[PDB]
């Protein structure tokens, strides 16, 4: 009873960078949406905010150390558009030193890096003209992905356009709960259609400079369950499924936006007015492969509220992390599976995003998590149930390097394989970081 993963399987860990970098007002950055957003109380849990955070920005080359000692070859990151853009047209040396350095650091250690492009951290300059409810900001992101694959491209081997389209919109603009934090939605998929643009302009951007590196977007995505056999909370459910997975994987792999939802949303949608001649198709665009994050299925039931859904979201108490999430794996082999089905049916999957947060304690310089690396065993026995049954998975990035800023919930999560004291700043492994170097080692367990 043993799961031997391929030869070529890319195994490494993911980060993001107002989630670690701290360095807030230095070498130039100007203010996120969330730096703004994590100041408004009752929007994040102790009114937490990405000062600071783990101070990547500072501790980069160690970090960079720490991964290969760990075993790792890849690298998944972020750049802070930010801190690359603080203005309105202006380009910052200083911040497109900063990842330069970094760059040096990831193949000095030898290691396979991945450039996130945008990860929620919006220019806060850029918000003030209406963020992503505005077609020029798109002209925006243009310049910035130019620069980056101007200045780079010759040392980048994947590109990752957006991570998470659904939460960036949906939540930034609709739910409120992300930054900026509007509750409109009629801007949430105005938003969404920008920000999945913004793929395609990246994508164009990729060929049009002959760059060799693969390119894709990521895409978090949930299985979904009914609640029970009453056909309200199968339409319940069904209602969920285009809500997160298909209204961006429709226009991903088939240039359209899921028509059953298009008219449950109806009003909302202003009749489409915000999708010009040429958008859809420029959307698109696959690419070399499409990254997935995924933590848990979510069991839907029917309500007749004042919610745009009108679901609601059972909260199986079962196994669940410390984030009250449950922890069902064969949802994951089941959403990979339907994955490959429709959309993907072929490209290469790579799983961009995969973790757990549990209550974290020190025994004598070591932290036995053996609840987080239970999980990702577990999560990884789905992969390889995925894989020798034909399944394109070709990479996995356990979520979290390191301890960080998560989001909402702020610090009181922690998601790390490896330790963060943010009174020393000094990073611990944790036990599930060494089973993760063990395992990579004989590539499998
Ligand atoms: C995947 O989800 C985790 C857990 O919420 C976040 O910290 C990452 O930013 C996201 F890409």
């Amino acid at each position: 009873n043993t799961f031997i993963f391929p030869a070529t399987f890319m195994w490494g860990t993911s980060t993001s960078s107002y989630q670690i970098e701290g360095g807030t007002d230095e070498g130039g950055r100007t203010p996120s949406i969330w730096d703004t957003f994590c100041q408004i109380p009752g929007k994040v849990i102790g009114g937490d905010c990405g000062d600071v955070a783990c101070d990547h920005f500072h501790h980069f080359k160690e970090d960079v150390q720490l991964m290969k000692q760990l075993g790792f070859l890849h690298y998944r990151f972020s750049v802070a558009w930010p801190r690359i853009m603080p203005a309105a047209g202006i380009i910052n040396e200083e911040g497109l030193l900063f990842y330069e350095h970094l760059l040096d650091e990831i193949e000095l250690a030898g290691l396979i890096p991945m450039l996130t492009l945008y990860h929620w951290d919006l220019p806060q300059w850029i918000e003030d003209e209406g963020g992503w409810t505005q077609r020029e900001t798109i002209q925006h992101f243009k310049t910035y992905a130019s620069v980056i694959m101007d200045r780079f491209g010759e040392r980048i081997n994947w590109w990752n356009t957006i991570n998470e389209p659904y939460c960036a919109s949906i939540l930034g603009y609709g739910t409120g709960e992300h930054a900026p934090g509007h509750e409109n939605w009629r801007e949430a998929f105005t938003a969404a259609h920008h920000i999945l643009m913004c793929h395609g302009i990246a994508s164009n951007l990729h060929k049009e400079k002959g760059l060799t590196g693969k390119i894709g977007i990521t895409l978090n995505m949930e299985h979904v369950d009914a609640a029970s056999e009453r056909p309200e909370d199968v339409a319940a459910a069904i209602r969920r499924d285009g809500f997160i997975n298909r209204w961006f994987a429709e226009p991903l792999f088939n240039g359209k936006y899921p028509e059953d939802m298009v008219e449950w949303y109806g009003t909302y949608l202003n009749g489409l007015d915000f999708v010009q001649p040429g958008d859809m198709e420029l959307i698109q665009q696959p690419g070399d492969f499409l990254g997935i994050n995924y933590y848990t299925r979510s069991i839907i039931r029917s309500t007749n509220d004042a919610s745009l859904l009108q679901v609601e979201q059972v909260h199986m108490e079962e196994p669940v992390t410390d984030m009250g999430w449950e922890i069902h794996p064969e949802s994951f082999y089941k959403l990979l599976t339907r994955i490959e089905k429709d959309f993907s049916k072929g490209l290469p999957i790579l799983i961009t995003e995969n973790g757990a947060a549990m209550r974290d304690e020190l025994v004598n310089g070591q932290i036995e998590d053996t609840g987080r690396h239970g999980y990702i065993e577990e999560h990884l026995k789905a992969c390889h149930r995925f894989i020798e049954e034909g399944g394109q998975l070709k990479g996995y990035f356990v979520w979290s390097f390191l301890d960080n800023f998560e989001w909402a919930w702020g610090y009181s999560k922690r998601f790390g394989i490896v330790h963060i004291n943010y009174e020393t700043q000094e990073r611990t492994p944790k036990q599930s970081a060494l089973w993760f170097k063990q395992m990579m080692a004989k590539n499998g367990f």
